[PDB]
């Protein structure tokens, strides 16, 4: 019989289908968990365990280690990050536009890039990493540094003691699966956005209805590195309280690298300066130029499906708008 923090935990599990998820409230229920709680749950309300034949244990020891690898000292690129866009990302899967369109393998594919996307994030920027000439930057020639990464480390970790979730797949399934994992994360590093972006806008312009038509890889791929890309920057959308949260970590982020490049004698990042901050004026402006443009063309893609979530973004914005000092 469960625990009562894990009967409390397992009521907060049942809005795991709800944008809006406690995911701060189970990160503290689980016992630094998310990650680990949250996966399961997926796991077994999709069958995936029993689809592609992933043992409980193997699942749940890789959850564990993958989780372990996620800094707890990073206020915002940590397991609760990871959690959440994992979460928002089924979500986004279960979108009625969207019905019966991905298979089985492209739904495993998503849900387990998602996990690893950020996987032992140091909390600095690609460029941080670049200009003090990182071992890490050296291995991957300063190109989507953390991205190649997090992919290199979410597969390695599969090599761990009872860890490789993957044993009972065919080389088949093993190889189309790489394959969208790696296009998936690589498309979250940020100077992919515009591009990406345009790509989808492109797809709205030409968009074909049987619930939505894609016929290619090219295709099918692009809408996956879009939803999980929309995962990634799905904080604005959420509800003011959990924003506020995301927020408050991401500026502790950013200005705990500023006091690094301050300390070093380098140039301090965009919003990264705590005596020369306008928390306010960046989330507009991170609204207004990545988030809304890319939201408002995954809501044409998904017609209606997404309106709340562009409502709530609108309302989020104005909110930090009306906060900005004069
Ligand atoms: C909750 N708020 C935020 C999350 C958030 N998440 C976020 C991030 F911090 C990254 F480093 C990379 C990403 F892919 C992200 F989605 N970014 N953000 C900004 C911002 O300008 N970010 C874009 C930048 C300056 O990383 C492009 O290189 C401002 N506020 C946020
Ligand atoms: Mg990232
Ligand atoms: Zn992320």
């Amino acid at each position: 019989v469960k625990t009562e923090q894990e009967d409390v935990l397992a009521k907060e599990l049942e809005d795991v289908n709800k944008w809006g998820l406690h995911v701060f409230r189970i990160a503290e229920l689980s016992g630094n968990r998310p990650l680990t709680v949250i996966m399961h749950t997926i796991f077994q309300e999709r069958d995936l365990l029993k689809t592609f034949k992933i043992p409980v244990d193997t699942l749940i020891t890789y959850l564990m280690t993958l989780e372990d690898h996620y800094h707890a000292d990073v206020a915002y690129h940590n397991n609760i990050h990871a959690a959440d866009v994992v979460q928002s990302t089924h979500v986004l899967l279960s979108t009625p536009a969207l019905e019966a369109v991905f298979t089985d393998l492209e739904i495993l594919a998503a849900i387990f890039a998602s996990a690893i996307h950020d996987v032992d994030h140091p909390g600095v920027s690609n460029q941080f990493l670049i200009n003090t000439n990182s071992e890490l930057a050296l291995m991957y020639n300063d190109s989507s540094v953390l991205e190649n990464h997090h992919l290199a480390v979410g597969f390695k970790l599969l090599q761990e003691e009872n860890c490789d979730i993957f044993q009972n797949l065919t080389k088949k399934q093993r190889q189309s699966l790489r394959k969208m994992v790696i296009d998936i994360v690589l498309a979250t590093d940020m100077s992919k956005h515009m591009n990406l972006l345009a790509d989808l806008k492109t797809m709205v312009e030409t968009k074909k209805v049987t619930v939505l038509l894609l016929d290619n890889y090219s295709d099918r791929i692009q809408v996956l590195q879009n939803m999980v890309h929309c995962a990634d920057l799905s904080n604005p959308t959420k509800p003011l309280q959990l924003y506020r949260q995301w927020t408050d970590r991401i500026m502790e982020e950013f200005f705990r690298q500023g006091d690094r490049e301050r300390e070093r004698g380098m140039e301090i990042s965009p919003m990264c300066d705590k005596h020369n901050a306008s928390v306010e004026k960046s989330q507009v402006g991170f609204i207004d130029y990545i988030v809304h443009p890319l939201w408002e063309t995954w809501a044409d893609l998904v017609h209606p499906d997404a309106q709340d979530i562009l409502d709530t973004l609108e309302d989020n914005r104005e909110w930090y708008q009306s906060t900005i000092p004069q």
